[PDB]
């Protein structure tokens, strides 16, 4: 029985000094960064000087010497442009040359170009419209592109798309390819090597997504290896071609936490590359990726490098990004690697091409800091200094200087000085980017240096793949490509030494302005919670420590009186992953404490209601700070108690501590003393987030002025107990926080008891609606329901158009569906494939699929954990079984026999034919596809909807037209494009769905804490400037009838009505984070007299619903002669059970009216009713008897603005 | 310039749309599109659908894109101001058909 | 300015849009009012010239 994290993550070797010093520099802050930097890159006056002459020939000679010609001819706009090349493109995926001539002259240039041309023309335009424009759209405006087509070809006809198809001809196969195979690219080549240049061959192709493509680009390398050698006949590594390659296309899984696949099945598959190569005596180059790559990249050319097998060769070649902190002591480790095997490793620097997503993943991951430099000149600086330190060591490696900057090129070759032969060093550039200049370098009439052109090679459909990333090294307001080209640019700024510009700075390498650290993402409003990195080899061995001292020690947890801790039936708490492991033991409370508990509650209720909430969220922020010093235990307590991988974990503790410092803010924000507290709220919380929902609703509750009986899971009470600690710890009084662990019995117990103020329901539909009905008949003192706050399950879908990126998608998939064995109440259960795609979209996710490692979670390794129990498990088998019985075809990867000892379903893909065929929720790993043709996209939203459902939902698409008949048809609280649907982030993503998936308000979001008050207050931002129509009309009615002071009543809702807000709430850069406020839907009016009724038509129109009105009230008189607009809203119910689902209800009545109501209107089939009441008196004293913050809905959308390739903003 | 009901038949002099009133055929004017699909629209669609009156579904889909109701754009000018042109509903279109698939095809234009 | 305006604004729009498919009506009679005698006599004259129409 293995010990607990005994293998958690342990390196693929000892870490050498210099390989501490790499991982020491990861997250330096740049302003430590930069110092030695700019030393190690100065030089003398007279080659500063030297070289800004060298640096102005070169631009004056650039200055000095296609879509714009054609844009110029034709007069076209920007987007006549863009849609004529994506005509062009689609044109020519036409093989035949005759044919496509045939139907441009007779079909295309004649008019109806739509008729004759399952994907849309437009897929690509965001890559056009860089082409185009310089600018980069992260969607495609595909209705304003098929205006621009119609109207191009309307004016120009058949000549201006022979011109743009001859310009995208010549772009897409000898542009931005050398070559579209590789014996194409080779005989292009001839002519430049001729003079003096050289090549190095890249295969378009990153990112496997499955084994069986990893296997096709290794034999796309293999069969480029040899056609690039037999070409290089003996020229060697210096003067001869090469091949570069890319690790992330050698294996699906190229990553830290699959080292030892990475090691045992990648590292042969380079390591043969690397023998045919030798073979041919040409150079084999590992290009660099990601920063979390790097350093995993370095025990592969470690060991290349020191296998005999390829000994004699020189060819090796290794990248080295200057942009990154660590690339001087990967220098240093490389140059030391070099001098121990006697290897003249070739060492291309490069300034790096992943930065936006550098940004992006840093901030996303809460990391201390960045893994490269965030001023542009800080990377000048960094590549001028690592030459410097590779032109000090040319007889040990071969130094390969890939920039096209002539101010960086100038200064390395004054750097390097007058001594030179072929093989000293050379200079690399771009095909189709870099001739200009080199031209000016290469040969004996210029500076007779050598220059290797890296030469893509690949088709028009792969290129495409990632040419936006390829165009931003060179479109960025940056990029030295770019500021070449404005004439608002000086030769002078261009020669502009950047290591004297960064000298003479006040804070030598200073962050940029405008970029924040991941801790900074909310400025002023709160301090982000931190992550860990786990492709960090000291984070990982400090982890590792930290693990194993989690699992020895003795958790506990007890029913937690006011009074004391008290005694009850005790019981082991076991790994769900391996029942051997014990985690700890539970005690769990009596029904009779449980009622104590709330009394204790309740004769506290003042002395907590008397903090101020200042203080009140002081505690929070206090708990935060210990929870964020002690996630370690926290993650290892997670693991093992919950059955999480620890990459799930981290994200679980920060959403603790994120819902402690937002509640904190919301309640600084908002809270003072005519916001009462209800008094005692029960919070009952899932097992599946055991930390971070049981934290965000006990923190909610108590920070507004409420004790609290917090009833964790029988799943996991142990990490609750542990939140209760940390909580009393922060000053929460004992009184005040109460700890009741046990079942469901306890959960009913504690909803029974007579002093609950208030409840906070998170888990199943079926388990609230059980708490419905027994809320149904109390009612607080006052005579008013108790607040119920219920988030429960979904059935989540995801739309993907044939427009979307496949690997990307698979990707989004594979989490969504099943990361924490799909329990996530916002994991992805139905995948929709437009037909088009389907069969290549799932052949992909089944290859994907299999490449998932499910075990125990204390390992690094581990994808996919167990499910919680038993019973669990039983539930989901059950239903893949009836699948299987009905037919389905059910995909499932195979389980280890280790997994025999806990509970685990393996990753399963069930193929459905309807969406129908799917009842409830299957809390599992478990994803269902279904296809759908495009036309039927607006049936196939209906059949998402008709669920009655709607927690979350994702499409995948790059077309405007389709996001906006997706996003405006759907009804679920939160939407996600063009990214995964899970891991949504408090106060960026406020989580919560509607209809059987909640009541709201949302968590983590600006209206939740006003649930848990009387008087609720004004949320931050909350307002709208927007005034329902049908409101107004019937205002107009009301007076109209004479009924003057309920028109007044009703023009103030109006104006109080949130409904239209729309907010882009802070985030990360490269996503778009809004919430909105929307209608409900049919509000079910039940009123009691007249005005009361106006009065609720009144809240529930300024709030944009439609309304079922009880038509046993008798008042179908009251309202004669509506306008249309409101009648149309309007509906008489007498059977409330047939006219639903509602979306809430408005009861007018004395209290055992309402008690009446409350139970018939908890007995309706469906989705749990937000329910608000009053009385008539209350209806005549109090404008806000009826809140109009819960009769609309919010929507949280994110939008994943860098999925075309790259971040437009930054 | 120019206005509704008792004050023009449009289309507005000096604006986009003018030309294409004086053309037996009128092209796409400029920036003219939009990327919003009636609901109604979409609901007619599929209720086409439903009846196998398959190519006035279609038609009724390629009315919904072709529409260019919700156009919203700024419009250049002097600083200091800002200038912007939407396109709306009419209003309630009368429909004087003589045969089913007419009034399918005149209602989908109408509602798109 | 607004004659000159409209003479212009046409012509754009004719460059943006025209093409042989959009064929004339035919004759076209514009009948403007004493209030703006240059101006709109000028934009409707000038938008059914240039979409090619002659101008009564
Ligand atoms: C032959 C060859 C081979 C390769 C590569 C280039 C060449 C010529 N590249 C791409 C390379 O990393 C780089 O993106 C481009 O070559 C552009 O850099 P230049 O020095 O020519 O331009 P220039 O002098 O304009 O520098 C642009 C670069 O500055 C950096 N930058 C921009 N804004 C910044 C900011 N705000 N803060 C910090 N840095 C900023 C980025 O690195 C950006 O690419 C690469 N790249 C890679 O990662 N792995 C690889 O394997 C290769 N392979
Ligand atoms: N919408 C959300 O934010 C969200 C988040 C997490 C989980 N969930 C849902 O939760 C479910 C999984 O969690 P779970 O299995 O722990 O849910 P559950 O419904 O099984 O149990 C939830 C909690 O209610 C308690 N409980 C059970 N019966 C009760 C009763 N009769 N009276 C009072 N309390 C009772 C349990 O002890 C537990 O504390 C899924 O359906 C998931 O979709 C929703
Ligand atoms: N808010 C969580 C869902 C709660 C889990 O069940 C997420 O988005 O992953
Ligand atoms: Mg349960
Ligand atoms: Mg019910």
């Amino acid at each position: 029985a293995p010990a607990p994290f005994a293998d958690f993550a342990p390196p693929v070797r000892p870490q050498s000094t210099l390989r501490r010093a790499i991982t020491a520099a990861y997250r330096r802050p740049e302003t430590e960064c930069l110092p030695p930097l700019v030393e190690a890159a100065t030089q003398s006056k007279e080659i500063r000087d030297a070289a800004a002459s060298t640096a102005r020939k070169l631009i004056e000679a650039l200055r000095g010497k296609g879509v714009e010609g054609l844009v110029q001819e034709y007069s076209l706009s920007s987007q006549e442009g863009v849609a004529l090349m994506c005509l062009a493109e689609a044109l020519l995926r036409i093989p035949d040359t005759a044919t496509r001539d045939a139907l441009i002259r007779d079909k295309i240039a004649d008019g109806n170009w739509k008729s004759h041309l399952s994907r849309s023309l437009f897929v690509n335009a965001a890559t056009w419209g860089l082409v185009v424009t310089g600018k980069l759209t992260s969607t495609v405006n595909d209705r304003s592109l098929a205006a621009a087509l119609t109207r191009l070809i309307s004016r120009c006809g058949e000549p201006v798309i022979r011109r743009g198809v001859d310009m995208a001809m010549r772009m897409m196969g000898e542009q931005f390819v050398t070559g579209e195979t590789i014996r194409e690219a080779l005989k292009r080549s001839k002519e430049l090597e001729e003079k003096g240049f050289s090549y190095s061959y890249d295969m378009l192709g990153e990112a496997a997504t499955t084994a069986a493509d990893a296997e096709r680009y290794y034999r796309d390398y293999e069969s480029a290896i040899h056609a690039i050698g037999k070409a290089s006949a003996g020229r060697g590594i210096y003067e001869g071609p090469g091949i570069s390659i890319k690790l992330s296309a050698l294996h699906p899984r190229y990553s830290r936490a699959q080292a030892a696949r990475v090691m045992g099945e990648l590292l042969p598959r380079v390591k043969a590359l690397a023998l045919l190569a030798k073979n041919y005596d040409i150079g084999l180059n590992i290009d660099a990726e990601e920063a979390d790559r790097l350093e995993l990249s370095l025990d592969l050319l470690e060991v290349l490098c020191l296998d005999g097998d390829l000994s004699g060769w020189n060819g090796m070649g290794f990248v080295v990004q200057a942009y990154g902190k660590r690339c001087p002591f990967v220098l240093d480790f490389i140059i030391d690697l070099a001098r121990r095997s006697g290897r003249r490793i070739m060492v291309r620097l490069v300034k790096g091409a992943y930065w936006d997503a550098e940004i992006k993943r840093a901030q996303l991951d809460g990391l201390a800091d960045f893994p490269v430099f965030t001023r542009k000149i800080h990377t000048d600086v960094s590549y001028i200094a690592c030459a410097a330190k590779l032109l000090a060591a040319t007889d040990v490696v071969f130094p390969q200087f890939a920039t096209h900057n002539a101010q960086t090129l100038a200064a390395i070759y004054h750097m390097a000085g007058k001594d030179f032969h072929v093989g000293k060093y050379e200079f690399q550039c771009l095909h189709g980017m870099g001739e200009p200049l080199y031209e000016e370098v290469v040969g004996r009439g210029k500076l007779d240096r050598p220059c290797r052109i890296y030469a893509p090679v690949g088709t028009h459909e792969t290129l495409l793949a990632y040419l936006v990333r390829r165009l931003l090294e060179n479109g960025a307001n940056s990029s030295f490509v770019h500021r070449i080209n404005d004439p608002k640019v000086s030769i002078d700024e261009l020669i502009a030494d950047p290591v004297e510009v960064v000298r003479a700075m006040p804070v030598v390498g200073a962050k940029h302005d405008r970029i924040a650290l991941p801790a900074e993402l909310f400025g002023d409003a709160r301090t982000n919670s931190a992550g860990l990195d786990l492709s960090n080899e000291e984070t990982l061995a400090s982890l590792t420590e930290a693990l194993r001292e989690s699992a020895a020690m003795k958790w506990t947890a007890l029913p937690q009186l006011a009074t004391g801790p008290a005694a009850g039936e005790t019981r082991t708490v076991l790994n769900p992953g391996d029942h051997r492991d014990v985690v700890g033991s539970v005690t769990e409370t009596s029904e009779e404490d449980a009622r104590r508990a709330v009394r204790l509650a309740a004769d506290a209720a003042p002395d907590w209601a008397a903090v101020p909430p200042s203080e009140r969220a002081a505690c929070l922020d206090r708990a935060a700070e210990l929870m964020q010093a002690r996630m370690p235990t926290l993650l290892g307590l997670i693991i093992r108690e919950a059955g999480k991988s620890a990459l799930n974990a981290i994200a679980e503790v920060r959403e603790a501590i994120d819902f402690l410092r937002y509640y904190a803010e919301q309640t600084r924000r908002t809270l003072g003393p005519g916001h009462g507290p209800l008094g005692p709220i029960v919070c009952i919380s899932p097992w599946n987030f055991p930390l971070a929902i049981f934290t965000g609703q006990i923190a909610a509750a108590l920070v507004a002025g409420n004790p609290v009986l917090a009833k964790p899971a029988e799943e996991t009470p142990l990490i609750a107990a542990e939140g209760v600690r940390i909580l009393r710890e922060a000053g929460i009084p004992a009184s005040a926080l109460q700890l009741l662990p046990g079942d469901g019995r306890v959960g009913a117990a504690l909803v029974a008891a007579a002093e609950t103020a208030g409840v906070m329901f998170t888990g199943s539909t079926e388990v609230a609606r059980l708490i419905q009905a027994q809320l149904a008949d109390r009612l607080s003192p006052a005579g008013r329901p108790i607040p119920l706050i219920a988030e429960t399950g979904g059935q989540n879908a995801m739309i993907v158009d044939s427009s979307a990126l496949a690997e990307q998608v698979v990707g989004d998939v594979i989490t969504s569906a099943f990361d924490s064995a799909g329990q996530r109440s916002s994991a992805l259960r139905v995948l929709c494939l437009q037909e088009d795609v389907a069969d290549r979209i799932l052949t992909m996710l089944k290859g994907a699929l299999h490449e998932l490692h499910i075990g125990r979670t204390d390992r690094l390794s581990v994808d996919v954990g167990p499910v919680i129990t038993s019973e669990a498990k039983d539930n989901i088998e059950k239903h893949i079984e009836r699948m299987r019985g009905l037919g389905r075809k059910v995909e499932q990867i195979g389980l280890a026999s280790e997994t025999g000892v806990g509970t685990f379903v393996p990753p399963t893909i069930i193929e459905l034919e309807k969406l129908s065929d799917l009842q409830r929720e299957v809390f599992g790993p478990v994803l269902h596809v279904i296809r759908y043709r495009r036309d039927d996209l607006d049936r196939l939203v209906d059949d998402v909807n008709a669920t009655g459902y709607g927690l979350t939902f994702g499409l995948h698409t790059r077309l405007d037209e389709t996001i906006a008949h997706v996003t405006s048809r759907i009804k679920a609280g939160n939407l996600y494009i063009n990214r995964n649907i899970i891991g949504a982030v408090v106060g960026v993503q406020p989580f919560g769905g509607r209809g059987l998936s909640g009541t709201g308000p949302k968590a983590g979001g600006p209206l939740y804490l006003g649930r848990l008050v009387t008087t609720a207050p004004v949320p931050p931002q909350h307002s709208s400037v927007h005034t329902d129509p049908v409101l107004l009309d019937f205002a107009k009615w009301l007076d109209g009838k004479g009924a003057r002071a309920e028109a007044e009543a009703a023009r103030n809702a109006g104006s109080s009505s949130a409904l239209g807000l729309d907010l882009e709430l802070p985030g990360p850069v490269g996503e778009r984070n809004l919430y909105t406020l929307h209608a409900r839907g049919r509000i079910l009016l039940v009123p009691a007299t007249e005005s009361g009724l106006y009065h609720q038509l009144a809240a529930a129109l300024a709030t944009g619903n439609s309304v079922a009105i009880d038509a046993a009230s008798g008042l179908q008189a009251s309202l004669k002669n509506l306008p249309q607009t409101v009648g149309l809203r309007v509906s008489w119910s007498k059977d409330w059970a047939a006219d639903g689902p509602f979306a809430g209800a408005l009861v007018e009545g004395d209290a055992e009216r309402i008690r009446a109501v409350n139970k018939a209107i908890a007995a309706l089939p469906g989705p749990l009713l937000l329910v608000q009441a009053a009385s008539s008196g209350e209806i005549a004293r109090n404008p806000d008897a009826y809140c109009l913050n819960w009769l609309v809905e919010e929507v949280s959308a994110s939008i994943n603005t860098a999925a075309a390739g790259g971040n437009a903003s930054l």
